[PDB]
């Protein structure tokens, strides 16, 4: 899986996930949910 996408974190809440060659970005805040790919 892969996609032009850079999830990096945006406040102080956010967090860079890694697993299966995949990136995650979790945060308290929802508009920071994202994910790599
Ligand atoms: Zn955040």
């Amino acid at each position: 899986m892969k996609v032009r996408a850079s999830v990096k974190r945006i406040c102080d809440k956010c967090k860079v996930i890694r697993r299966h060659g995949r990136v995650y970005v979790i945060c308290e805040n929802p508009k920071h949910k994202q994910r790599q790919g």
